[PDB]
């Protein structure tokens, strides 16, 4: 799979940095199997949605 991993763009920030919000609502609104948020290598934060793995 190439397409394990997709950003959730425009996520907000400030839940990003609070625990089970990423991970449920990419669950809730993309179906995906989970979600974490990750700096990027610009250092800002992002929702990571993963579509492979729970
Ligand atoms: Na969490």
């Amino acid at each position: 799979q190439d397409k394990c991993k997709k950003v959730y763009e425009n996520y907000p920030v400030s839940k990003c940095q609070l625990a089970n919000q990423c991970n449920y609502d990419c669950k809730l609104d993309k179906h995906a199997r989970s979600g974490e948020c990750f700096y990027d290598e610009k250092r800002n934060l992002q929702c990571i949605c993963d579509y492979c793995e729970y």
